[PDB]
């Protein structure tokens, strides 16, 4: 069995995970493996039921497994309580600690499909853009120490051994699943921090030696995001680096709607979300795009249970369908799938092509 | 009224597309009735060979009696073997920077009508008009910071004075007085003590300049707007760290090299005014080098400099005109172009049109 806490949260998490929870079921009874899916409430929702954000029983659950798939929380029900009570500050952050999510991984795909709705140039993107943005997320310049004076500042980029070895191996287990590349982005011509990221990955390297590396100094990386994006495969960022470019991706991609995002432990635990946020707005509609809750989904598949050919058909279903014109409200203003349907879709071409 | 000019064309093309912003220039001074002193020295790799090093003490002192420094490019093939602290460009424009104490780098980003096409954005992001000054701060922050590396941890320090963020930020403001009255700035005061520490400088400088608008930007939005709507921009004010990754990212969208220009200020009026591309070696011996960029740091060495604003405006209107006829170097039209003289006259011929 794969236990998979469900913390679909609010607004449109509980519609948009229900697709994610119709898909996984399918690839379970195709692969012939077991979900035990857990659905525990999260941010608002347990602010009703619980009085908190995240309960012990919640994070209990959470510790006993294997990983969390996660919708969105928040909502103007609860934009009035106090600060540290509200849904998002008092849920994602201490899931994060509790579990020592260290590294962000974020894909940014641009579809064959979706290339008008990049705003680069189609012949810019056109040999196909597949990127993962590997960001560490407990060291440098946010957590160094510092200090607000009248007359001077500081803030202090400092990075450990540990902490740039940890993430190095999850850039590097992920360029073995992908195309074979990891640019290591720093600024090794000034920065002794940088200095020291590349004597770590140089040597996290030996251990790869199936694995092109390459270094990149990050103002080059964000001129070749806009003038070539197509030669990079993984992407590993320091804190402030990775904050930055993940950004700059997401500029790139044009499809908000589409975006995925893993935070992962060093012991194939990891918290698995769409990108975007809540929509309140939209929260009582049956509008709101699945393809990031499915596609999150997908990575829990490929990067908490090493079920990669799982992980790839929901992948492939998503770029069919997509192909074949079928696309929410948000990609295809003039005509569009309902969420339900939307998924729906994306089932029957998983189940066409299982023979 | 004599403006005197410290000329450094150095390596490769910088002599060829020098002489195109002197006849320039030479023109503006009959059109406005002031002279240009024009006095011509080594830079660079010419410098080592002359002179055994990059910058002799007579060009420094040369500069040091001059207004101005028009630098044209530096470094090529044969001195990129020398240490890394002896090489051409390092040997020349940071004692150069140092001496001036040029602590502004003022790099304009303006994607031409006629060249949208070469911008990797599509045409309908740009097409409201990208006109953008990136202005970024030289002499502090995490470059010069205590740092240290060890075996087991290694860090840098983002720090900086409120004198460096006052002169920087008024830099800022004086030039989005004679541009679109706007600055950006960017930082990230969500989470660094430096970045407030920007704000409350900032925000008090502006006290000064109640016709500009200001506003805050985080760094990462910032790169996510560049690329989805960078028209909103007029002044980009950044730190030292911010402003090297955002320079090269408006480069990138802007998608002609040939025409990017730098000017490296102190709050004196002095400034080093400089082509951003390189100096060309394989293509130094032909006559097709674009340039555009040496005739447009010369207008920003007017605008900046010498004060001679609407000097300035009218070079800029005439290579604006001259692209908009089609006229252009190898690089912006491989199939059909001007040789760097041809450009140069099309330019100068477009200022006598317009001289009545």
């Amino acid at each position: 069995t794969y236990k998979v806490a469900v913390l679909a949260g609010d607004g449109i998490g509980p519609l948009v995970m229900k697709e994610a929870l119709k898909i996984l079921t399918f690839i379970a009874q195709k692969y012939n493996f077991s979900f035990e899916l857990n659905e525990a409430k999260i941010g608002g929702a347990s602010i009703d039921a619980y009085g908190v954000a995240l309960s012990d029983e919640t994070l209990k659950l959470c510790e006993q497994s294997d990983a969390i798939l996660f919708g969105s929380v928040g909502g103007p029900k609860w934009d009035n309580l106090p600060i540290d009570q509200r849904p998002e500050r008092a849920s994602l952050l201490p899931l994060r600690k509790h579990f020592n999510l260290f590294a962000n991984l974020r894909p940014c795909k641009i579809y064959e499909s979706l290339t008008h709705a990049s705003p680069l140039k189609n012949e810019i993107i056109q040999k196909g853009v597949d990127i993962l943005c590997v960001r560490e997320l407990t060291g440098g310049i946010y957590f160094g120490k510092q200090d607000l004076g009248k007359e001077s500042a500081y803030d202090t980029e400092i990075y450990t051994k540990k902490e740039i070895e940890r993430i190095a191996r999850i850039a590097f287990e992920s360029a073995r699943i992908r195309k074979k590349k990891v640019h290591l982005i720093d600024k090794a011509n000034v920065l002794a921090s940088s200095i020291l990221w590349r004597e770590v990955v140089a040597n996290v390297a030996k251990d790869y030696q199936d694995i092109n590396l390459e270094y990149m100094y990050v103002d080059n990386a964000a001129m070749q995001i806009v003038k070539n994006p197509s030669i990079f495969d993984v992407m590993l960022c320091s804190n402030l680096f990775g904050d930055i470019l993940s950004d700059e991706l997401a500029a790139i991609n044009g499809s908000l709607g589409l975006l995925s995002s893993a935070s992962l432990n060093d012991k194939g635990f990891g918290l698995y979300e769409p990108a975007g946020g809540s929509a309140p707005d939209i929260a009582h509609l049956n509008i709101a795009n699945p393809i990031a809750q499915i596609l999150s989904a997908a990575l829990m598949l490929k990067y908490s249970f090493k079920e990669e050919q799982a992980a790839q058909d929901i992948e492939n279903a998503i770029s069919l369908a997509l192909a074949q014109g079928k696309m929410t409200k948000d990609l295809n203003a003039k005509s569009y799938l309902n969420t339900d349907e939307m998924g729906d879709c994306i089932l029957e071409i998983l189940k066409e092509n299982d023979n």
